């Protein structure tokens, strides 16, 4: 697979995403840019429909793997570069703890020379004055390491883990997130060794911007494959 040629340079991102929470329903839209040499995206996503009826960091994980820094000595195990451009579905189930659930189905492909990101969220059993539905959580989003493990029977991979979203009293709203990536297309994949993926955020607001919204700087680098001496020659 030469897929991960297609992320050398500065690629454009376009991010599309249908939500409904409890039936309260929205639309956001994203643009911008991903730099995989870095493992950099930057992005601005806009609530289209108007007010963001959930917080802007519940829908981070779900608002492009693609773009991680994977390490030379680790090409060898990064599925979401292999299976380009074709793409790949990425479903997950978000479950809240003491709180509602998200069930997310994405696909990642390039369409024409953007890496797109379109997504249907549906949002089941929240509390309507939860941390969620009530808007509690803080603007921010902790720096967190997600294990990435193959999935062959399904020729793809899976990843479990747990964000922490900080809680405007100072508690913490756990977010346990179960993820499920196979390909689109028929041609071949990379089925990864066991390793992490390292992700640091960084939201802000645009000043100029008065609808609802999110800038978002994030990078994303691989690791934990050990590194031998053999790999030196």
């Amino acid at each position: 697979s030469k897929g991960e040629e297609l992320f050398t340079g500065v690629v454009p991102i376009l991010v599309e995403l249908d939500g409904d929470v409890n039936g309260h329903k929205f639309s956001v839209r994203g643009e911008g840019e991903g730099d995989a040499t870095n493992g950099k995206l930057t992005l601005k996503f806009i609530c289209t429909t108007g007010k963001l009826p959930v917080p802007w960091p519940t829908l981070v994980t779900t608002l492009v793997l693609c773009f991680a820094r994977y390490p030379d000595h680790m090409k060898q195990h990064d599925f979401f570069k292999s299976a380009m451009p074709e793409g790949y579905v990425q479903e997950r189930t978000i479950s809240f703890k003491d709180d509602g659930y998200y069930k997310t189905r994405a696909e990642v492909k390039f369409e024409g020379d953007t890496l797109v990101n379109r997504i249907e969220l549906k949002g089941i059993d929240f509390k309507e004055d939860g941390n969620i539905l009530g808007h509690k959580l803080e603007y921010n989003f902790n720096s967190h390491n997600a294990y990435i493990t193959a999935d062959k029977q399904k020729n793809g991979i899976k990843s479990n883990f747990k964000i922490r979203h900080n809680v405007e009293d100072g508690s913490v709203q756990l977010a346990d997130h179960y993820q499920q990536n196979t390909p689109i297309g028929d041609g071949p994949v990379l089925l990864p060794d066991n390793h992490y993926l390292s992700t640091q955020c960084a939201l802000s607001k645009d000043p100029n911007e008065k609808r609802d919204h999110m800038v978002l700087l994030e990078f994303v680098t691989a690791a934990g494959i050990t590194l031998g001496m053999d790999e030196l020659y």
